[PDB]
């Protein structure tokens, strides 16, 4: 009975967290919505007047333009997508489950493949995650216990601490670039940081996509070497967490009696 | 010794199966990919050509369009963003890292919040699919001994057998509703199921964005039923996936000397 109990008491709070955070975010960006859809509409109204063109030729122009752009065609210069570099990129965000969406299958072929190659692939990413984690906490032991020169594991609380630090000088680090070779911001830099180490993907930031790209051979390494270990850090941090907000529900539930 | 070995050996592998997805991957999609653009391109000189316009306006109109799409401005009737609804879907998409990107924070201070509520948000899921599937063992391991009439634990081969059997129906019963309210095919439809439930998310298909829904209670209500079911399914088998895969690695290294 404490299992279902736990478990219906978790239900509960995941439901009235949802319904927090939704009347947050509403206030918090329904003005800021508003005013966007009043600009667009005042400046297609303008366009239109410019031009004297028909509202509805505007809106099958939009409509090819809308599907070329499902293509991967942008106003601004980008690499060309099914090369050879950008298929190792999408099979990079597939594994991973980023999911940025950039990049998606578009014929009867690759959606069946994509199936079972997804199938097949994230199982053994998450398992190379669990033994990265496993082996972190052997060389964090390790480590422990020569400094203070088996049974010298860190508790839960100190590998938490480790985690944020690592998580946070890894954001940082990259941060420090990402910021003057693609004209972002730190903010910015650390929002997307925080996007995909988290494996959430919104896809509205998205890296080393600028066609020519100066050097462009050492950029996407470093590129795809700090994903990796931002990604593996995220991942050990949020299974620790959850440790212990699953001891927090048992305090609680004890606590009621 | 054997950890590490095992580490390396899983390293090498992912990455032979990168290169060979990424090689199978741009075979497969080059050739559709350059028609595209072509098309793209016949149709941007004929819009050009037949209204006189100039290319650099259009680059301009184009450059002030995106800006709209990412407001949530589109073609076809969308329903509203940041309305408390919106909001409750956009933290529904954000908790369960699924990520699609339809909706995204676009305010100095919805990121700073976006990044704390994910931080406290995501460990909590992943502690209730745990438990989900800590109960569906149990309840399963009850039913076999009660058909059969503690230790009638199922192993882990009949685990994953049942939970493919719960996931092709759990994507099929979606499917059957997707296909008639949408206007999508039964093809397409398995593939946003599988593309949803997996996490992934690249945002191409989304579903209950078309303003007026019919009846459009219960409508939102059996999608949400339906993501969370799926979702939960497929965590648990890639779980069990994964275990079989680490097993299967434990052999290569055994029979390797
Ligand atoms: C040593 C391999 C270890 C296993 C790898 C596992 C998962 C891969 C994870 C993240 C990769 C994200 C995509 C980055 C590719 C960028 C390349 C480019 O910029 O073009
Ligand atoms: C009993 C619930 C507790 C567990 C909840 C955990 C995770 C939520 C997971 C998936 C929700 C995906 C978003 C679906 C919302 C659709 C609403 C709509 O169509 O507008
Ligand atoms: C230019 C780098 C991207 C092309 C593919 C590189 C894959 C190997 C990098 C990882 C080292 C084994
Ligand atoms: C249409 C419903 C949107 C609001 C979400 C709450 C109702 C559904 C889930 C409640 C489960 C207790
Ligand atoms: C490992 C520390 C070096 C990373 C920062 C380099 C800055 C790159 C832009 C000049
Ligand atoms: C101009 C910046 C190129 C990237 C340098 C970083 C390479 C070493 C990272 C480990
Ligand atoms: C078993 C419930 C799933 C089937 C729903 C069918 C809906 C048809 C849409 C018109
Ligand atoms: C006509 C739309 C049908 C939506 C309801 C589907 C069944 C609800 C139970 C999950
Ligand atoms: C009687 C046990 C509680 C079951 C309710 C369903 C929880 C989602
Ligand atoms: C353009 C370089 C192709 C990838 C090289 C792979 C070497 C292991
Ligand atoms: C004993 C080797 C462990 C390697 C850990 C490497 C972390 C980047
Ligand atoms: C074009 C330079 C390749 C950089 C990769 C380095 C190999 C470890
Ligand atoms: C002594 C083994 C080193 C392993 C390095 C692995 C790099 C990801
Ligand atoms: C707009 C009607 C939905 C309000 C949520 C009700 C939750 C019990
Ligand atoms: C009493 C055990 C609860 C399991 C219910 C699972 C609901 C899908
Ligand atoms: C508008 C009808 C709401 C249906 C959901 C209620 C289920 C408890
Ligand atoms: C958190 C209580 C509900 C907020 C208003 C819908
Ligand atoms: C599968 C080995 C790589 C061949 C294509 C570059
Ligand atoms: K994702
Ligand atoms: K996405
Ligand atoms: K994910
Ligand atoms: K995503």
């Amino acid at each position: 009975n404490e299992d279902n109990a736990r478990f219906l008491l978790l239900a509960a709070l995941i439901v009235l967290y949802l319904l927090g955070g939704a009347a947050v975010f509403s206030a918090l960006e329904l003005a800021h919505e508003r005013q966007a859809k009043q600009r667009w509409e005042e400046r297609l109204a303008q366009f239109s007047r410019g031009h004297q063109l028909s509202r509805d030729e505007l809106r099958g122009f939009l409509r090819h333009y809308e599907e070329a752009t499902r293509a991967g065609i942008r106003v601004d210069n980008v690499r060309p997508r099914w090369d050879f570099t950008g298929a190792f990129y999408f099979v990079g965000t597939v594994v991973s489950t980023i999911g940025f969406g950039m990049t998606t299958p578009a014929t009867v072929g690759g959606k069946i493949f994509l199936i079972f190659y997804g199938l097949v692939g994230c199982p053994s990413t998450i398992l190379f995650f669990n033994l990265f984690l496993e082996r972190l906490i052997t060389i964090i032991a390790y480590i422990m216990k020569s400094c203070h020169q088996a049974g010298w594991k860190p508790s839960v609380y100190y590998v938490m601490l480790i985690l944020c630090t690592a998580s946070i000088l890894i954001s940082c680090c990259a941060s420090a670039m990402y910021t003057p070779i693609e004209g972002w911001s730190y903010f910015d830099s650390l929002y997307f940081c925080f996007v995909a180490f988290s494996t959430i993907g919104f896809g509205d930031l998205v890296s080393s996509q600028n066609a020519h790209y100066e050097s462009q051979g050492l950029y996407r390494f470093a590129n795809f070497v700090f994903i990796l270990m931002g990604v593996c850090c995220i991942a050990s941090l949020f299974n620790v967490i959850s440790i212990l907000i699953k001891q927090s529900l048992n305090w609680i539930l004890r606590k009621m009696d």
